[PDB]
């Protein structure tokens, strides 16, 4: 089922999500609803709090060569934790909870994370570029952080201008 997407400046997006402890049918349905919700709004990443669920889980489904998304490559990361991070790069980001606004944010160009899939299986994943950016962006949501929070002095002003624009 489709779930309501929470938009900035809702205080709900500042929540610190909690670890998932029961990987059951209920959790799986929330993940399915999240995927259905992300696609319907044409996003490539979505954190649980963006739909009102203060849980430490998020999904990422980057499009392939053809430019289309295949539910097969969808990553479901629960209880993530950074093992290592390195480098630095700028990436223009967007967010379903801040529709209509896109701005460059500084991110690590490489990260290694540890997490669990929907079946509680432990995984270790190394990522770079786009995938590494999505991971950092989504994980920020779990800690109540939005990418507009990480904007430089100037860009923050541009955000306010464009915000007043809508
Ligand atoms: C008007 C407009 O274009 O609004 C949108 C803005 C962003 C998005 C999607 C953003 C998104 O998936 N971000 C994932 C996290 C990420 C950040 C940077 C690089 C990789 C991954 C969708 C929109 O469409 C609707 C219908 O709300
Ligand atoms: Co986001």
């Amino acid at each position: 089922a489709l779930l309501e997407i929470i938009h900035y400046p809702s205080k709900i997006l500042r929540t610190i999500s909690k670890e998932v402890v029961s990987f059951d049918a209920k959790l799986h349905q929330q993940l399915d609803d999240m995927y259905e919700t992300m696609i319907a709004s044409e996003g490539i990443g979505l954190a649980a709090i963006q739909v009102g669920l203060p849980l430490r889980m998020l999904i990422i489904n980057l499009p392939q060569e053809d430019g289309v998304q295949h539910k097969e490559d969808c990553l479901e990361i629960i209880n993530p934790k950074f093992i290592e991070t390195g480098g630095s790069m700028m990436y223009k980001e967007g967010c379903l909870s801040v529709p209509g606004f896109y701005e460059e944010v500084e991110r690590f160009e490489k990260v290694k994370i540890e997490y669990q899939n929907r079946f509680a299986e432990v995984k270790v994943l190394e990522a770079s570029e786009l995938l590494a950016v999505a991971i950092q962006h989504e994980i920020d949501h779990l800690n109540g952080v939005l990418f507009v929070d990480k904007l430089s002095i100037l860009k923050r002003k541009k955000f306010e201008k464009e915000l007043k624009e809508l």
